[PDB]
DNA sequence: AAGACGTGGAC
DNA sequence: GTCCAAGTCT
């Protein structure tokens, strides 16, 4: 019923599509940015970030020419920062190697950093009309119900099957709207919980509904870490911060010098990292910060700084009124907030 | 394959 | 507490 189905989906879409910021046009650059921001992130959260992001970097050229620090700052608080570092580099690549024109060939576009099987399909089909499937968790949730599939969507290979299913039923006469319509359905109707099957435009074609299992689909299958953090201030008002390693957790983001005490190292633990010297005091407070794969149990230690040498390594000395210029993980934003209300 | 990789918000 | 939401990389 490919053609019939395609009609009920696309029709519902034409009359129900939300007017979101990135839907004002089909500009490749803007679709690409939005698609990256939306990955594992709530639309309500992305909206403000996209509008601020595009206002700051209006075109692919603007983003390519910006310093990663300014870009990380624009991404501050969105999470999975590796997404923007991949995007930045891909945009630089497009500019220099492709003449600032986003490749419209899957094989060419897919080679860019951050562009996986979903993003190639999403960006090329919405912005160029290239008939490629754009399968992500949303699309897999929808198709697993329409075609009652019990394959764990967490399995690497499961996606390939759903992509096959899309190549099969896709409306080649307008893939962009077909791909985008599947996502809207998953977002507005066929939701994770309580899918609104009774008002669904493609209910007639749904196997999961016929069997009354729509709500059990799709089928889908952390370490605790004590962290010691020190807020160091000059007899003048400056504080010590540093730029995290360029690989791994919160890469290239700034933070207050910290140390994984993986136990009860304590104030002395951070002290050992003084090897430029200073001393600390009692812990201002302790709180937890969760990640997808771990939970940081942080403890903040106030301390005074006394200049006895240069400031090298990743370290950097910054005036209180200059901190708002660096991108800090949310956990360190609270560290500093705690510090400020403590002293105040 | 399976685990790294953030965050604010419904239940 | 749980489970996230329009994945990608290794
Ligand atoms: S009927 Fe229900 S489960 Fe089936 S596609 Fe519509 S909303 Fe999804
Ligand atoms: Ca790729």
């Amino acid at each position: 019923p490919a053609r019939e189905f395609q009609r009920d989906l696309l029709d519902w879409f034409a009359r129900e599509r939300r007017d979101l910021p990135w839907r004002k046009d089909r500009d490749p650059y803007k679709v690409w940015v939005s698609e990256v921001m939306l990955q594992q992130t709530r639309v309500e959260t992305v909206i403000p970030y996209f509008e601020q992001f595009i206002d700051r970097f209006p075109t692919l050229e603007a983003l390519a020419d910006a310093d990663e620090d300014e870009v990380l700052k624009a991404w501050e608080g969105l999470g999975y920062y590796s997404r923007v570092r991949n995007l930045h580099a891909a945009v630089k690549e497009v500019k220099t190697r492709y003449g600032g024109k986003v490749p419209d060939d899957p094989d060419e576009f897919s080679r860019l950093k951050g562009v996986g099987p979903y993003t190639v399909g999403a960006v090329l089909s919405l912005a160029y009309g290239v008939p490629e499937p754009a399968v992500n968790g949303n699309v897999m949730r929808v198709l697993s119900r329409l075609f009652l599939v019990t394959d764990d969507i967490a399995k690497c290979s499961t996606r390939k099957r759903f992509e096959q299913i899309v190549r099969e039923i896709m409306a080649y006469e307008n893939p962009g709207a077909f791909n985008e319509a599947l996502i809207e359905l998953g977002a507005l109707v066929c939701t994770p919980r309580r899918p609104s099957c009774l008002l669904c435009p493609v209910q007639a074609y749904c196997q999961a509904f016929a069997e009354g299992v729509a709500e059990e689909l799709p089928v889908k299958m952390v370490k605790q870490v004590p962290l010691a953090v020190a807020v160091l201030a000059d007899d003048e008002g400056r504080v010590l911060i540093r730029k995290r390693d360029s690989t791994g957790l919160l890469a290239n983001l700034w933070e207050f010098p910290s140390c994984e005490t993986d136990g009860a190292d304590g104030k002395e633990k951070l002290e050992q990292m003084v090897g430029l010297q200073v001393e600390l005091t009692e812990p201002i407070v302790s709180f937890e910060h969760a990640f997808s794969h771990l939970v940081w149990q942080l403890t903040v230690f106030p301390g005074r700084l006394v200049h006895g040498g240069p400031v090298e390594e990743p370290y950097r000395l910054a005036p209180e009124d200059e901190l708002k210029a660096y991108a800090f993980p949310v956990s360190h934003q609270r560290v500093w907030r705690e510090y400020k209300e403590w002293a105040s």
